[PDB]
C-alpha cells in the first residue's frame, strides 16, 4: 500500500488524512500536534467547521518545533455554500489561510454543489425553515475556483458532494483550465458510492470517503440509526485480523484507491486509527464489506432538498 495517490496537478496526496469536523476549538489544537507527531500528514479542514484557527495554531507550532515541513503537508480546505458567488470565493479562501496561518492549500474544494445566500449565517433559513438559496450556478463557481489556482493561493481545487452529472457538467465546460482533481464524498460500507466512485476513477478523479466509520457524533443521529462502529458483522472482520473496528473501517476504502479521512479528537483513537498500514483485508472480507450496502446516507440536509442544484436526487 503506498501511502500516497498521484493527482493531475502532479502532487502526491496522503491517502490517510485527520479529519476536523465536530472537533472542538478547545480540542482540536491537541488532536492536530498528536496526529501530526504519530505520522498524519493530510489535515481535512473547512471555513464552516469553525475550528480553523485552532488548526491552523497547531500546524504552526509543529513546523516551528522543525517536526515538519509545510511541502510534506496536505492541508485541505472547502469554500462554503454562502460563498459561492464569484466576486466572494477569493475572500473566503484567504480567510481560511489566514485563519491557518498558511500562504497556501494543497487543494481546495467546492463543500456542496449549492449555494446559499450569502450573508452572516452559514444556514440562511427562511420562516419555514427551508434554505434560502443563492442564484449562482456551478459553473460560475467553478471558474472562481480556477483563478485560486492561477493566483497560486491553491494548488489544487476539486469538488465535494457532487453526483455524477455535477462532474460532468465542469468536465465539459467550454474552455476549462483545471480539471477537478478530487471529488471528497461519504463513503461507508452503507454507503458504498460504487457507480459514483467507479465513474470518478474512470475519468481521473480521486475520491476522497469522508464519514468512514459512520460519524457517530452528527448531530442529527437517531437512536435506531444503524451504527458500524458497533456492528458485529464488522466486529468479526476486525477480530480476525487483531484489529479494531475502526482500522477496519479505515482499511476498508485504502483498498478500493480511495483517500480516507476518520476524524478523532482523543489521542488514543488518532494513533489507532493511523495503524492501517500493517494488515490487509482478504477479497473476502472486502466482497463482505461492499454487501453491507443499504444506500444509507448520513449527511444530507432536509432543509436542503428543494434546492436546484441538490445532489441527491439522482441515482448517482
Ligand atoms: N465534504 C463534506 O461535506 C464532509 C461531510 C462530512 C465529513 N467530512 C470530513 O470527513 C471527516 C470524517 O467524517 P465524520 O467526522 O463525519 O465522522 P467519522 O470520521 O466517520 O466518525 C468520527 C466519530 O468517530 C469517533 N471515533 C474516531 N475514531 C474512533 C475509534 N478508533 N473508535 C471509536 N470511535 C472513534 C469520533 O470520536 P472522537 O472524535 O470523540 O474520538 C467521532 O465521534 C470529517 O471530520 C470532515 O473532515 C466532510
Ligand atoms: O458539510 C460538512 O462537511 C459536514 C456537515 N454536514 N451537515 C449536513 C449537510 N448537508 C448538506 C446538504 C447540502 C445540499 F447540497 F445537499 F444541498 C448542502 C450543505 C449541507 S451541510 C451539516 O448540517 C453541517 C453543519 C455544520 C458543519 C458541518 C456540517
Amino acid at each position: 500500500m503506498a501511502s500516497r495517490i498521484l493527482l493531475n496537478n502532479g502532487a502526491k496526496m496522503p491517502i490517510l488524512g485527520l479529519g476536523t469536523w465536530k472537533s472542538p476549538p478547545g480540542q482540536v489544537t491537541e488532536a492536530v500536534k498528536v496526529a501530526i507527531d504519530v505520522g498524519y500528514r493530510h489535515i481535512d479542514c473547512a471555513h464552516v467547521y469553525q475550528n480553523e484557527n485552532e488548526v491552523g495554531v497547531a500546524i504552526q507550532e509543529k513546523l516551528r518545533e522543525q517536526v515538519v515541513k509545510r511541502e510534506e503537508l496536505f492541508i485541505v480546505s472547502k469554500l462554503w455554500c454562502t460563498y459561492h458567488e464569484k466576486g466572494l470565493v477569493k475572500g473566503a479562501c484567504q480567510k481560511t489561510l489566514s485563519d491557518l496561518k498558511l500562504d497556501y492549500l494543497d487543494l481546495y474544494l467546492i463543500h456542496w454543489p449549492v449555494g446559499f445566500k450569502p450573508g452572516k449565517e452559514f444556514f440562511p433559513l427562511d420562516e419555514s425553515g427551508n434554505v434560502v438559496p443563492s442564484d449562482t450556478n456551478i459553473l460560475d463557481t467553478w471558474a472562481a475556483m480556477e483563478e485560486l489556482v492561477d493566483e497560486g493561493l491553491v494548488k489544487a481545487i476539486g469538488i465535494s458532494n457532487f453526483n455524477h452529472l455535477q462532474v460532468e457538467m465542469i468536465l465539459n465546460k467550454p474552455g476549462l483550465k483545471y480539471k477537478p482533481a478530487v471529488n471528497q464524498i461519504e463513503c461507508h460500507p452503507y454507503l458504498t458510492q460504487e457507480k459514483l466512485i467507479q465513474y470518478c476513477q474512470s475519468k481521473g478523479i480521486v475520491v476522497t470517503a469522508y464519514s468512514p466509520l459512520g460519524s457517530p457524533d452528527r448531530p442529527w443521529a437517531k437512536p435506531e440509526d444503524p451504527s458500524l462502529l458497533e456492528d458485529p458483522r464488522i466486529k468479526a472482520i476486525a477480530a480476525k485480523h487483531n484489529k479494531t473496528t475502526a482500522q477496519v473501517l479505515i482499511r476498508f476504502p485504502m483498498q478500493r484507491n480511495l483517500v480516507v479521512i476518520p476524524k478523532s479528537v482523543t489521542p488514543e483513537r488518532i494513533a489507532e486509527n493511523f495503524k492501517v498500514f500493517d494488515f490487509e483485508l482478504s477479497s473476502q472480507d472486502m466482497t463482505t464489506l461492499l454487501s453491507y450496502n443499504r444506500n444509507w446516507r448520513v449527511c444530507a440536509l432536509l432543509s436542503c432538498t428543494s434546492h436546484k442544484d441538490y445532489p441527491f436526487h439522482e441515482e448517482f
